[PDB]
């Protein structure tokens, strides 16, 4: 249902939606804070879930679910040009462990979501966002500062749980939206065990494979160089429709923030060269505008930014408060932005294409899709150059 050869995806993640993420939806975080004391602001949906009950949360999410994204958005998202979602879900709207807080749910308006997509010619991959025990220790996969996917029976049941999704969305039902099934979202290389997330992979490229799918397998670099996996799930060894999913940013370290924007731009180019040379199919799944890791939260609840040198003995770059409002961003600053945007749609473009973070937050300008193009920052139609040829590709 796409020609990765010949098609470039051109997508948005629909994320904050089935994984909450504190600096996506604040408002559902901030009624915990007291006063300026943000001690007692529950981390992650784990323990946002706990917290509130299985009552209170399941009321508040339903809610939620309904309201953040809706049929509306899928049919922006086609008026815009785009042709492609990331649909991020946690393990838990599948399988809950003994004593997981979590509530259930989300697969109606998965369902539902598919259904939009098919009938505005969007297509789809399912992300397996957060995994039990936690693949990374980001507030992202559910449950921060725990690295324990590797242990215990947590990689069984996450199998497991691919199991379901492989014969719920890989099957005929779905062939002509889902065109991938990415197994597990940003497993953190440098802390887990590289041959067991390799055996994990295989697992579930033949599992999906077993039921009579052919639908693509996503694989997530792992925070890998490029070409690390260039000899892995190979055509020679007859596995095939394999993407990797690489993720860029430029925020998330002191030395990526004090760069000028013209190292900026080398560094987004660069990604571009670099990816053409790899063996498989490649899609940037995840990139954005962000300059600053300025949003409240981002690094997590009750963590500052490095950018002010609020965070992890950062040294000051700017002030944030200027930054938080786009109606106050400086001219050089919407420039710089609107550089930076374009660079990396010609370098994501030069492969397989690329996929925004996200499509909407609540009042985080920076990472969302549509209020940088309402305010003339991402290009529309997305085309549409102001600073043509950054990068000199051939």
């Amino acid at each position: 249902a796409w020609d990765y050869d010949n098609n470039v995806i051109r997508g948005v993640n629909l994320g904050g939606w089935f994984v909450l993420e504190p600096y996506m939806t604040p408002s559902l975080f901030e009624p915990f804070q007291n006063g300026n004391d943000q001690s007692g602001v529950p981390v992650d949906e784990y323990h946002w879930t706990q917290t509130l009950g299985k009552e209170a949360a399941l009321r508040i999410l339903q809610k939620h679910w309904s309201t953040w994204i809706t049929e509306q958005d899928f049919k922006q998202i086609s008026n815009l040009g785009l042709n492609f979602v990331r649909i991020p879900i946690g393990y838990w709207a599948f399988q809950l462990l003994d004593n997981d807080p979590y509530v259930q749910g989300q697969v109606q308006y998965l369902e539902k979501a598919l259904g939009w997509a098919r009938k505005n010619n969007i297509r789809v991959w399912i992300d397996l966002h957060g995994a039990p025990g936690s693949q990374n220790g980001f507030d992202n996969s559910g449950l921060r500062d725990s690295y324990n996917f590797q242990n215990g029976d947590n990689t069984q049941v996450t199998l497991n749980v691919l199991n379901t999704i492989f014969k719920k969305y890989g099957g005929n039902e779905y062939s002509d939206v889902v065109i991938g099934i990415e197994l597990l979202n940003e497993p953190l290389g440098p802390v887990l065990n590289m041959d067991k997330l390799k055996q994990f992979f295989l697992d579930g490229y033949n599992s999906l494979r077993q039921t009579g799918s052919v639908t693509p397998v996503i694989i997530h670099d792992a925070f890998q160089v490029f070409g690390y996996w260039n000899n892995f799930l190979t055509v020679a060894e007859g596995q095939w429709n394999v993407v990797v999913d690489h993720h860029h940013y430029q925020v998330i370290s002191g030395g990526e923030l004090s760069r000028n924007i013209n190292d900026h731009i080398s560094v987004a180019c660069n990604w571009g060269w670099d990816a053409k040379k790899e063996s498989h199919w490649n899609v940037a799944g995840e990139w954005s505008a962000a300059l600053t890791d300025c949003a409240k939260w981002l690094n997590g609840v009750n963590r500052g930014a490095r950018y002010e040198g609020a965070y992890d003995n950062a040294p000051y770059i700017g002030s944030c408060q200027p930054l938080l409002d786009i109606s106050q961003w400086s001219d050089e600053h919407k420039t710089d932005t609107r550089r930076y945007i374009e660079a990396q749609l010609d370098a994501f473009e030069y492969t397989g294409g690329w996929v925004f973070w996200s499509w909407k937050t609540e009042n985080a300008p920076e990472w969302s899709f549509q209020t940088l193009t309402y305010n003339g920052l991402f290009p529309q139609p997305v085309t549409d150059r102001q600073f043509p040829n950054q990068c000199g590709f051939h």
